[PDB]
């Protein structure tokens, strides 16, 4: 995952009229009626209990990370319009790999530092095997893997993955990619 493309993101395109007004039209509906005007809710926030109810949400396991990945606040804990418009927006598999990773890792990191520990990179080999399933479950494969790469280029030595440790751990199991093609 580059930085420099995040330069062609932070712009947008992705996003027009069409598809925040659509939007916008199912959404005012579901807010109650003292909230036609999605004008002045836009500066409010949007309660958790009003997601789980959103069908589009429900179907990813990733109901409430899918919100704090995508929430632009501070407390990243709560669903701002502004946000939910980059929500169904970069919902679909329509996002460039670069585009498709940032959110995905932020998917895996959540302490939203930048580095995944033992526990932390666990959790992202596993995802991409396979939610709850007897698929090779967790087992030395993820040391003996993040192990070579670390021997391919690293020389920070952090025991954790970053950047480098990236462009490996995603181009060097093809096989996972398959699981990483559409993870929200
Ligand atoms: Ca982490
Ligand atoms: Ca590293």
């Amino acid at each position: 995952l580059s930085k420099e493309l995040l330069a062609e993101y932070q712009d947008l395109t992705f996003l027009t009229k069409q598809e925040i007004l659509l939007a916008h039209r199912r959404f005012c509906e579901l807010l109650p009626q003292e909230q036609r005007s999605v004008e002045s809710s836009l500066r409010a926030q949007v309660p958790f209990e009003q997601i789980l109810s959103l069908p589009e949400l429900k179907a990813n396991p990733f109901k409430e990370r899918i919100c704090r990945v995508f929430s632009t606040s501070p407390a990243k804990d709560s669903l701002s319009f502004e946000d939910f418009l980059d929500l169904l927006s970069v919902f679909s598999d329509t996002a460039t790999p670069d585009i498709k990773s940032h959110y995905a890792f932020r998917i895996f990191d959540f302490d939203d530092d930048g580095t995944l520990n033992r526990e932390d990179l666990s959790r992202l080999v596993n995802c991409l095997t396979g939610e709850g399933e007897d698929t090779r479950l967790s087992a030395s494969e993820m040391k003996q893997l993040i192990d070579n790469i670390l021997e391919e280029s690293d020389i920070d030595r952090d025991g954790t993955i970053n950047l480098s440790e990236f462009q490996h751990v995603i181009s060097r199991s093809p096989d996972f990619a398959s699981s990483f093609k559409i993870v929200l």
